[PDB]
This record gives structure tokens, sequence and C-alpha cells, in this order.
């Protein structure tokens, strides 16, 4: 009663793996990730990262179900999610520059979803902390309220407080967002805390790329990628490494940014999450914080 009353309108992407659709659900506009039959076990991690009891979040795209479709010849893996016209950040920066308001919801938001996922809930219904361990503009959406949710968690770990274990055995994810620790290969997988700072560095580029897009006064920057200036478009772990870790390079802050409160306080939140060492990075939940005082 799922799969079977969607109506697929509109190929609107691509996934890791799948392909993202515009479907209508009783009349209502879905979004539908398609999988094929030897793609089973990316679509079943997903589904299963989705189901984790407790994490539904404003912040967290609103997953409706996994399903299976047989049309008669090969059977498709769907889940079903939540549309949002606006699509990812990652477009609704290319397409627009945002309001210094506009700024600190969408960045806001994005903490607010990324601690959500960080905190384990105790419980009897209880939420375990998980890691994205891909998180960028990509796959953060634009809702119509101008708020962030985090979609994409295929790749996400789940953390067993008691134990201090992690329920698969895990350098995935996007090069350009990697951590120094991730690039260098450094990085103690066995170490949970790890993996949660590692999304905490690539949430700093986030904020960059939205900080970019912030207009004051009719000025602001062109929309552009983290590294834009210092590697190629599709860049290996070693070109990122070089960077990175060897010459210890980051995104640069423009001048213009210290002459506003709001940019200044996005800036700050950037360089603590930039720190070469994991350990000295913001929380998710501190950055929220700290939006939200200034919100
Ligand atoms: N570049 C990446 O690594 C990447 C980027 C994006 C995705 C992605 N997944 C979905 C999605 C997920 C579950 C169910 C339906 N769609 C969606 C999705 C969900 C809702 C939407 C949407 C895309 O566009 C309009 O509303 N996007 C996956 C991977």
């Amino acid at each position: 009663t799922i799969a079977r009353t969607i109506v697929l309108q509109e190929s609107i992407g691509k996934g890791r793996f799948g392909e993202v659709w515009r479907g209508k659900w009783r009349g209502e506009e879905v979004a539908v990730k398609i999988f094929s039959s030897r793609e089973e076990r990316s679509w079943f991690r997903e589904a299963e990262i989705y189901q984790t009891v407790m994490l539904r979040h404003e912040n967290i795209l609103g997953f409706i179900a996994a399903d299976n479709k047989d049309n008669g010849t090969w059977t498709q893996l769907w889940l079903v999610s939540d549309y949002h016209e606006h699509g990812s950040l990652f477009d609704y920066l290319n397409r627009y520059t945002v309001t210094v308001e506009g700024m600190i919801k969408l960045a806001l938001s994005t903490a607010s979803g990324l601690a959500h996922l960080h905190m384990e809930i105790v419980g009897t219904q209880g939420k375990p902390a998980i890691a994205h361990r891909d998180l960028k503009s990509k796959n953060i959406l634009v809702k119509k309220n101008g708020t962030c949710c985090i979609a994409d968690l295929g790749l996400a770990v789940r953390h067993d407080s008691a134990t201090d274990t992690i329920d698969i055995a895990p350098r995935v994810g996007t090069k350009r967002y990697m951590a120094p620790e991730v690039l260098d290969d450094s990085i103690n997988m066995k170490h949970f805390e790890s993996f949660k700072r590692a999304d905490i560095y690539a949430m700093g580029l986030v904020f960059w790329e939205i900080a970019r897009r912030c207009s004051i006064g009719g000025i602001h920057e062109d929309y552009q990628l983290p590294y834009y200036d210092l590697v190629p478009s599709d860049p290996s772990v070693e070109e990122m490494r070089k960077v990175v870790c060897e010459q210890k390079l980051r995104p640069n802050i423009p001048n213009r940014w210290q002459s506003c409160e709001a940019l200044r306080v996005m800036a700050k939140i950037m360089r603590e999450c930039w720190y070469a060492n994991g350990a000295a990075r913001l929380t998710a939940l501190r950055i929220k914080k700290t939006l939200s005082q200034l919100s």
C-alpha cells in the first residue's frame, strides 16, 4: 500500500547508489529513491538507519517507507521520503543569495539536525548516537520554510554506548569534505567520537559555503565548493591530503565577514570546526546553542 500506490513523475537526480524521482502518493509529492536488486545491501542499510527508533526530527529528512515494487520483469527496491521542492542546499546556494536571517536559519537548522543525529537518547525507546560520515551541501535539503534537513544516511554508523562499539565494521564519503584525520588515515575508527568529530569538520565547510552567499548591502561571494581554489573538481585523497594535511590550508575567510557580527560568529565557528585535532573541535550541540543565541 506504499510503492503500489505511488506514480513516478520526474527524474530528479542520482544518489550514491540509486536514482531519485519525484512521485505522487495519495495526491502528495514524495521523493522516491530506487535501487536495483544488486544494490540490496545499500538500500537495506539506508532503510535500517532511517528506521532507527526516535530518529524523526524537523532537521532530518522525513522517512516514509522502504518497499519493493515488481514491475513484471525486475524488482525495484524503494525508499520513500518527504519531498522538498528547493532540493539540496548545494542547489539552493547556487540559485540564491541569503539574508543574515536566512544564513542563520540554514546554519542553525543544519547544526540542530546534526546535534540530534549525534545525540544518544537514553530510555526504553532509546535512540543510539549516529554519525553521518558523508555530510555535504549536496545531501542537506532546504525546506519551504527556509530550514534544512539532513539526508543520505546510508553511510551512517550507530553507537552502542555501554560497550563503546559501532554497529558495522567501518575511507568512505566525499573526498573534498574528508577531515584531516580521515585523509591521512590516522583516525581511530574503533572510537565513535572520532566519527562525530569528522562530521563537525565537514559541517564547518558547509557553513563556509552558506556564509559566502550571505548578501549584505549588495555584497556577497560567488557560489563555490570548499577548496575550489586549491584542488581539481573531482579531487583524489592524495590531492586533498597535500592541501589539508601537509600545507595545512582551509577555506579562506573573506575580510568583509569581520564587518558583521553574524558573519564574525560564523567565521569563528568555522575555525573551531577546522582544527586538525578532532578533539579540539566544537560539538554540534555547542554550535546549536551559539547559533540559537545569535538567532
Ligand atoms: N550526492 C549524494 O551523495 C546524495 C545526495 C542526495 C541524496 C538524496 N537522497 C534522497 C532521498 C533519500 C531517501 C528517500 C528519497 N530520497 C534525496 C532527496 C529527498 C527528497 C527530495 C529530494 C532529494 O529532492 C526533492 O526532495 N536526495 C542521496 C545522495
